[PDB]
């Protein structure tokens, strides 16, 4: 659920808030423009003392529902209790802030299923201090698996540099996969559309408010995201060196056209309601052009089977020709002029 | 009754506009690193003694509607008559003002109403002055017990700050209580929107207008309540410790989040009354469509009818071999063929 | 059209009087009078006093005022142009003012507004008022009676009370339109007619109005609290303050009540939209119960030479023992989908 | 409209639709003197560009388009610039160089026939101590600067060409403001019509202004950049003093774009009521419909059912059948409209 | 798209225009010109070390060998040429030391079938060349040719930057005419849902929708290509030939604004189509209305005039007959002048 309550307990407290609290592994990689060593621990204090380590150093700390770690790292690092609840309050909007001694940064990271429309979200959390950037998540498998591997293979221009430069890749990882992401929320857009121009029916509706709901979604989780690459870039923090600033640029450009991609997406959401509004009257206009045209037309033909077929004793118009196919020809003329007054009408 | 009626009298002139006239205590809770005392009185004359004590202290005045007290208040701490009448007016938006003796905060603590749609508002007023925080409710009832917990238990970090910390501490409560009424509203807006898309009905705009006002009173409510944190965070008077403003940063970062959960809620029900208009659109379309399948197959057939029957003579029925058998087959016929068109037009 | 023309913009030409009350803390002296000499001691009185010109129509006394006492030939022309917005201007020894007195009439949903311009002196306040009826009355009350203490401090006091009546007054015009607002939901929700979209869009209007009037006076509060002219004593600071205050709360009230309207609109096409779907079920219920049941009356009455209506159980009612059975064969089509 | 095709950016081709006009004024204004000329030649205003006092020089008629190239080499201005100045399809812009400042901005015509908009290419350049001013067709609003230069009002005498451009972008903006007074016309006279008469052809006037306003909004969004431009960059060829009186100018050009904005809210609001009045109007004809068919229909039953052929009818001649059946009618009429007297329909 | 997990090197053609393969160059001086088509590239590599300005098209990039042979004859990265021959990508501009790379994205718009199509066309600046791809036959850079053979304008005198320049002002013209076509489109299609609403009227809405969406997508991208291309100023850029990227510029934010516009006059379009079918359904709703109130009550009349029993003011009372037919013609007079105070059909 959204569970937006912690029920007022003190801000020093480390609880964690989401469900995802099955697996806890961490993974450390150490990198320098000629060393790269990494190892995987599920033991905390063989990473600590990696605080201090000249080179830079990316920690991974998966799963921060054990907050024990959490705490532990935030005791040595000096991170504040404040910025330990953020990192396990998990329904927490993207922001950044930079400390005296770290910068800290809160994003979502945002998966979606085929076969269904739903949007799941996980927070990572990641704090640059003192040339190393320490990460949270609450899942095992992330984005940064490109990261990694550029890493691995001296790929990139990340060996060369420092722990700034890591802090971009990290953040450059995370928007592309929002660039996979909007590219699956455009593939069910076209799906969608297609489904509503070609057969509107009942439930196309319910799918087109659950594609709007997860669009509001992405909508306030990226507004924040433009918010923190602003931030990052417009004024220079003393960790954050300069050489590093313009690639920020990219990222936070990055940023600003998923903006417009998901206001696009809304857009058009609204016009496919738009458009299933507009079927249904069309759809309304034919039903009663029938429903007229069988009136105007039988309405009256029977109102002459009905006059001319009372319990009248010796009326007038018996007789005549004969009396029964007289009165056809009028039928059928009268027909006639109601069938091109709705054709050239057009109904 | 919801109406603005401090008109016609002096701005040194303390009303009560609100309703809850019902209860008047004061609860004070004047606590240290090592002890803490606690003090539940109907007399003002006790707590005014309370103003000079090193040690900060929380005074809770419930039931402002007891001006006198009000007044005693605010001459013996040295409040303006202006903010005292702000105090008592009811409907004044959330705000906040730095004087040079005192900041003083207004805020708004709603109440939502699962089982009925109104949403309710009181307001509460902090009067910080450096050692001592007053703050005014008009009714009992509140968000702040946790807080008086932390206070009665030693939890937490509350005990070893100063009374700027207990002004956060209770403004946090407040941002808390917010954070449990947008869960209710998105449980409302979850239920309003499945039955919308459900079982549309006459009563389910009547609730979705409601909601949609109750938002809006919300959102009028909330965007005060960030330009205070702004204030509050941003830019500090010596009042409030340089230790406490990270802290006040996480409020205003809560405040910015009840603010956007706002809009998109407001968002939401925007589309869903849409929504809902097209669901009554398509319902009344099939009505429609059962009607005209009804009159094509029975109205051409009762002209049918109608032919045949009538005051007559001599037309080609001589018995015609039994032919009003085959009349209804040519009729059957005839309905046959509507039918199986409507059918490969899908109105069936 | 001269740049520094007096021409009186307004079109309220029916009216005129002049009331002035020197007040103090030892006495006040009242009095009303269409002279105009007799205002013009209390120029250089040292005590507030404060000096209401109803009806600008005759620029004379306009001009004989404004010139008495210093007031530039172009503020005097700002003080005949009733057409204008609310404004605020400094001068080295008076101070500018331009608000708008509302009304609201019931039965005619429409906004009367009434241009007042309000002149500091640092001696005196000089008001100008289109015609007779002002929201004034408190603030006179007080100054007759000593209540409050209007009558110890200076005339910015005198100023700030006069707009802090002006903006109590906008309170009790939001509070008419909230009443009003609360009926046309009713009337929206319940009862849709067709005079009531013409109505809600009529206040759509009127909002819009009282937007456009309520943003310039909150920038002339801002510019008398944010900077203070040496006219305004600093004392005197803080009250403004709560005005300005009060018109922040009267423009957000301003914008819920545009954003309540905008729903509104909306939901009445809901509403009707819903009526029309009754009157579908109800002419549909009857339009299928029957019509196939005319056709069955319709099939027997074919006159014939040969007819199987020689049967069983006499003539009429057998063919009910089936017909009737029909329609309640309809009924329970719509009992299976809540259509009734 | 944009075809400009076939053509370097070096041309001057005149793009507008006005030939006919051609004339060419002067204001030779300092703090103490006034000269003014009105001639047809580029040899009269040539030697201009070197006086020191500012000159207002305006040239009406930019169809001919050789005196615009003369200017334009005299004055070494970029053939780009002469370009974007014939091109009068072109948005609003400002462009500071080292020597001149270009600045292109739109005058709009509206009378109420046809509810139609008529807009006309303005383009100013400030070149040290002289204001280049071209305009399609005879006649414009800066009438109040001309009246202001020949009778030594204001301050403008006293002050450089910069306060000179200011105020013709200050007279730019307030025939707009005169404008949007003359579009408030027009929405309220289709308010009032929607509200009053509506119409099966109102909905083209109700989305007439809408596309107008939207148009107004092409032209008068670029105006919020020329003119921040105009304060923002302030360039060494605009004075430092002179800023305050672009900020005014800026914050008048937000309230045009307000005020539109507010304009086209309208506009869509007239478009919902005219659709809740279309849709409520129908509800109506349903209604008359409904009571017709609801007290009529079962009436055309019981006259069906009591005149079918049957071989032995219990009624025959009962009793007086004929009074049975008219009081069964009645009964069964006036407890339907009682019925919708409940429902109100009727 | 065409291209999954390949690694950030490889050459692929992913676009679909593989039918016609030619090569252009055109070798112009302000003293002459040389214009000459061909299909090989030994032709084509000697024009590198020409001083002269020098423009070489590659219509058809579905080669990928000629593509990877001019690049790595001209110092091109082969991460460029990825990226040129990289279809589905949006206009990129990078600034390499010794060259320029540009993508953008011309577009054909056709009126019977309203779908726009694009071609990306990659426009490589060295120091005297400008080295052009192109996706199929086709361009809108014949004005270029013909001002580089006639001589026309100022193109001759200047450098391979105003080259660059000219060819961006072609393509930013050609998007002035197919916004002149869908402006077009908008209007014939602004009549239609005012006056003649049909479902194809909706369909055909959606789909300007659909397509000025993709116009926007391609076009801001075009605002920020130009905005780097002349505030930037790199070292290939002339200063000379900044007002002339700053004038496209220009333009290309008209574009932007004028894109803008038609979307809301095509979001304000579907309202339009709500209001005109709900009075059409009015009308029709009327037409029911009329003739039901008009024969309803008569064919009423008829049925209890025309009851099978016996008691009943028959035989002809003062001629009954026309008694019943006046009756039924003053009801039928009552309806009609109501409906006329009414102001119905
Ligand atoms: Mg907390
Ligand atoms: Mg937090
Ligand atoms: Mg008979
Ligand atoms: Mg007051
Ligand atoms: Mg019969
Ligand atoms: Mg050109």
């Amino acid at each position: 659920k959204r569970l937006s309550a912690k029920k007022g307990l003190p801000p020093g407290t480390l609880v964690y808030t989401g469900k995802y609290r099955e697996d806890f592994e961490i993974e450390v990689m150490n990198y320098s423009i000629e060393e790269f060593r990494e190892f995987k621990t599920t033991d905390v204090e063989s990473v600590l003392p990696f605080r201090d380590s000249s080179t830079p150093t990316w920690i991974n700390i998966t799963g921060i529902h054990r907050t024990d770690v959490v705490q532990r790292v935030g005791e040595f690092f000096g991170i504040h209790p404040l910025v330990l609840e953020d990192i396990l309050n998990v329904h927490q909007r993207p922001k950044v802030e930079f400390f005296e001694n770290y910068v800290f940064i809160v994003l979502k990271m945002f998966t979606y299923d085929k076969n269904l429309h739903e949007l799941e979200s996980e927070q990572v959390s990641l704090i640059l201090t003192k040339n190393c950037v320490l990460m949270f998540q609450e899942k095992i498998g992330d984005v940064f698996d490109p990261v990694r591997e550029r890493i691995r293979y001296n790929r990139g221009i990340i060996r060369k540099k420092r722990a700034d430069y890591l802090l971009y890749s990290l953040i450059d990882a995370l928007v592309d996969d929002y660039f996979v992401l909007l590219e699956k929320i455009d593939d069910e857009i076209d799906v969608l559309e297609e489904e509503v121009l070609e057969r509107p029916e009942k439930e196309t509706v319910q799918r087109t408010h659950q594609l709007k709901r997860n669009l509001v979604e992405l909508r306030k989780t990226i507004w924040p995201l433009r918010e923190v690459l602003s931030s990052l870039y417009r004024d220079v923090p003393p960790l954050i060196e300069k050489e590093t600033v313009p690639y920020f640029r990219d990222v936070y450009d990055h940023t600003i056209q998923i903006a417009d991609t998901v206001e696009t997406f809304r857009d058009i959401v609204s016009g496919l309601l738009d458009v299933y509004l507009s079927s249904v009257s069309n759809k309304t206009n034919e039903v009663m052009k029938v429903l007229t045209i069988i009136a105007t037309i039988f309405m009256p033909l029977t109102f002459i089977a009905g006059i001319y077929g009372m319990n009248f004793e010796y009326m007038p118009e018996l007789r005549w020709k004969w009396g029964y196919p007289v009165v056809l020809a009028v039928m059928g003329v009268i027909a006639v002029i109601m069938v091109v007054y709705f054709k050239k009408k057009k109904w």
